């Protein structure tokens, strides 16, 4: 095939991601998780399952609460905008949550945040960038050193 | 000139507390001139210097002072926005958004009532920063119904 890329998706980190999503994030959930599959991770579909109304602080305390208690590696939400089910998410305890719309700030987050979760929004991301922003999340390391201080004091304030 | 095509509604919040990383350090003047220029009153929580220094603090200044009441919302810019935001989103009673454009920030606000604001300086340039802000400041909560999701996020935290 094609080796065409500027910048290609490095191995997953996370081999099985809790899945989760409300009925206007719905609108990526078939191809996101196709895309997900397709790169290796085995999904824990949290639903939901149609566009009819629905509300996001579930699905992000589905996701939260497995990826909280390690049965799974970590997870992926999507809202119209993934801001609010990603606020959910990081209310719990040992959650961080990371809401964007490109691929920097998804690997920047592991690299220097290990953050745990990821969230974007289906009206504000196309599918293709959406898939760029996952890779990113998803390939990316913790770099430790001196960000362990950083992390370590947001687990104090979960006080 | 009223050449614009959107237009900054006056703002809601007259006054929020700012702070920022030694990276985020990077807008600081320029954003709090123009929140000046916006007619609110800034608390500047540092830092003040490009010198390396830890965003929980920072997150941590803003975020009390915000849940506090002793002001009306919050604004953070580290490098990239994402850990301090999910330092602040730890404390009991913020809701805090980081994006890096203007839709975003808007909803954030009317669908989640958003009282914190944050970005990346290495994401996002000088202008965007000021239009996303604009759309951050203008909004307001529209409740009714999204009063039910808002409700359950401070149910999650505090259980």
């Amino acid at each position: 095939h094609h080796h065409s890329s500027g910048l290609t998706p490095r191995g997953s980190q996370m081999k099985k991601i809790a899945f989760g999503c409300d009925h206007v994030g719905f609108i990526l959930k078939h191809e996101i998780v196709a895309h997900l599959v397709e790169r290796g991770v085995e999904v824990i579909d949290k639903g939901t399952w149609s566009s009819e109304r629905t509300d996001y602080p579930h699905y992000a305390s589905q996701v939260a609460l497995a990826v909280a208690g390690g049965e799974v590696d970590g997870g992926i939400l999507i809202c119209g905008t993934g801001v609010g089910i990603s606020i959910a998410a990081n209310k719990f305890a040992g959650i961080r949550a990371v809401v964007c719309s490109e691929p920097y700030s998804a690997q920047l987050s592991r690299q220097h945040n290990d953050t745990n979760v990821l969230a974007f929004g289906s009206r504000v991301v196309g599918l293709e960038l959406a898939k760029m922003i996952v890779d990113a999340w998803l390939g990316a390391q913790y770099e430790g050193g001196r960000h362990q201080q950083r992390v370590e004091a947001i687990t104090a304030i979960e006080q």
